[PDB]
């Protein structure tokens, strides 16, 4: 009577610890040391009959009634024992679909180490990806704190258990499901979940980036912030274990182009989050010649903004790009305009007057990049000097230009004079 039991959803110790009617009476009576001894004896008996292999309907019944009574007891509420028993009965691997559903949904309603193990070991179902996907959807739609837990579970599915089929399936369903902007507390939870999944397991979130394009054009600012932090963490990871993959290279290219596009988005929060993302991905272990060049140009054209926090975030951008500038090949920590101009003029005079030609032309391109960077820093210093003359922007911008002046420039004395004129 599996369907009937699903729809409906002392003297006993003398027979449980030592027929159908007796089993039904015991199940009705059981529906706390006796409960613990019963769960251990049932767990080891199930493990034994599964390791040793007509009699399956009795076990099916017993497990159905026991799961129902355990669900009732847990939704009614000495706790670690029942979690341990659940983990034990989960290792022994239709009615199983409803069984795992009635284990997951009440636990989702109730929702740490044993609970984490329970949530990790209950996804061993095969072919039932639709049910777990639907439960995760209802969790993300109704629950808020379960976002980081689902992120950790997907991470364990990524690296711990190494089951890429379920991970790819869940990622495809997440990237293909429709989203609405009128959701209350929904986009924030989804953004937190995606941020945690990116900072904790960015290896799978990158493979399906060809489909997250529809999520890249989301109207919600929280989703845009989340995907920006996600691609930032992805670029960081791809700089850690370079793997030097070509598909990952073109993914980096397209996401960084989207970042240059979003650098002028119509919201201060998404702009600051993109600023944090490029601040996290600029100081990695790579060259990024054109990447840093376009970073510097788009930071020098947008330094004269209108908001407050975006201005200080761009100042921190300039600070981080100055303290880690690639112009350290010849006489590093020195950006004298005349020192580069004289070398450029000498190279241009030597041009009109094979490997040697390659090396001198690459040095010429390097000097051109250096002089463009120095004219950009000059114009940005001019802009910030005519703009500064909010106390937070005043107190956060001093450390930037003092180290900018530490690198000797032709505007050193004029910059100091402007600083003095500004401080009063």
């Amino acid at each position: 009577s599996l369907s009937e039991y699903l729809t409906k959803f002392r003297e006993l110790n003398v027979i449980i610890d030592q027929s159908p009617d007796s089993l039904e009476a015991l199940i009705d009576l059981c529906h706390s040391s006796l409960s613990n001894l019963s769960k251990d004896i049932k767990a080891n008996l199930s493990s034994n009959v599964n390791f040793t292999e007509g009699l399956i309907p009795q076990w099916k019944r017993h497990l159905e009634e026991y799961g129902y009574l355990i669900q009732v007891l847990l939704t009614f509420l000495q706790m670690e024992n029942l979690l341990e028993s659940i983990t034990k009965l989960l290792e022994i691997n239709p009615e199983k679909d409803l069984f795992i559903g009635l284990f997951t949904r009440p636990l989702f309603v109730l929702l740490k180490m044993f609970i984490q193990r329970i949530l990790a070991m209950c996804v061993k179902n095969h072919g039932q990806s639709s049910s777990i996907q639907s439960s995760l959807m209802t969790n993300l739609t109704y629950f808020l704190h379960l976002s980081v837990f689902n992120a950790e579970l997907l991470k364990l599915l990524n690296d711990e258990y190494n089951y890429p089929q379920l991970t790819e399936d869940i990622l495809k369903e997440i990237s293909t499901r429709v989203f609405n902007a009128k959701d209350t507390t929904g986009p924030k939870a989804i953004s937190n979940f995606l941020i945690k999944l990116s900072e904790l397991s960015p290896g799978i979130m990158l493979r399906q980036m060809n489909l997250v394009i529809t999520l890249l054009n989301n109207s919600s600012i929280t989703l845009r912030c989340s995907v920006v932090e996600a691609c930032g963490n992805i670029v960081a990871e791809l700089a850690q274990d370079p793997q030097t993959m070509e598909h990952y290279k073109q993914q980096i290219a397209v996401l960084i182009e989207l970042l240059e596009e979003r650098f002028q988005d119509s919201n201060p929060y998404v702009r600051t989050k993109a600023i944090q993302g490029c601040s996290k991905i600029c100081d990695l272990s790579s060259k990024f010649n054109k990447s840093k060049a376009k970073f510097t140009s788009l930071a020098v054209r947008s330094l004269q903004d209108r908001s407050s926090l975006v201005r200080r975030n761009s100042v921190k951008l300039l600070s981080k790009l100055l303290l880690k500038h690639p112009f350290k090949a010849i006489h590093g920590s020195q950006l004298r305009l005349s020192e580069w101009e004289e070398y450029l003029k000498g190279s241009e005079s030597q041009l009109n007057s094979t490997s040697v030609l390659m090396k001198l032309k690459l040095m010429i391109v390097y000097y051109k990049d250096a002089i463009s960077f120095i004219k950009e820093i000059h114009k940005s210093i001019e802009l910030i000097s005519n703009l500064l003359f909010n106390r937070n922007e005043v107190l956060e911008s001093m450390d930037f230009l003092v180290l900018a002046d530490a690198f000797d420039i032709e505007l050193s004395e004029f910059g100091i004079k402007k600083m003095l004129h500004l401080v009063w």
